[PDB]
């Protein structure tokens, strides 16, 4: 389908047995979510944007369900003010920009 | 046209008669550009980002070409890691997300 940009493109994802609302974000390289518990090992990382950098825990190979699809990608967990779905995951579900 | 998300969706914009590189950012409500000179008077605006709030200069009804399409709207100038084109301008050129 087609998602308009008149409003923030919000979606509900299923990850780690939880339902989280996030922003389909083309300006986000990776998916970044607020504090939550995830399985497996992780690596500390610093990501920057408007306002500066924040420290996050990088988890790889995380299964996430979005728009009915079951994709796999990297999830950065940290004190982000808004949950965002990055290009890392959007590519997997075949999402593109069109005009 | 269609823009995939495997790489950052960087496009050429024209503002003030100069060509610049900007990132199509669906996670951004507004358009924030790196330090530059724009005509007329500006108003103050406080915008939030992943690292916190920052003060920017707000210029309205500014002519700006994005991917060759003409738009006239609000441009915010301030400390941003990269020029970002937000939903305010992407809506003007009829851009949407699709899958
Ligand atoms: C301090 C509190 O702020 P806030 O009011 C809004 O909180 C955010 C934070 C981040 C974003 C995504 C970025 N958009 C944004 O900042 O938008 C700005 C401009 O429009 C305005 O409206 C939304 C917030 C203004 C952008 O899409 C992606 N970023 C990169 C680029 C902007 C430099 S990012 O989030 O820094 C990022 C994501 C993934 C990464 O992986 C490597 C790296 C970096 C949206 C909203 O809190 C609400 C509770």
């Amino acid at each position: 389908p087609q998602i308009t940009l008149w409003q923030r493109p919000l979606v509900t994802i299923k990850i780690g047995g939880q339902l989280k609302e996030a922003l389909l974000d083309t300006g986000a390289d990776d998916t970044v979510l607020e504090e939550m518990s995830l399985p497996g090992r992780w690596k500390p990382k610093m990501i920057g944007g408007i306002g500066g950098f924040i420290k996050v825990r990088q988890y790889d190979q995380i299964l996430i369900e979005i728009c009915g699809h079951k994709a796999i990608g990297t999830v950065l967990v940290g004190p982000t003010p808004v949950n965002v779905i990055g290009r890392n995951l959007m590519t997997q579900i075949g999402m593109t920009l069109n005009f």
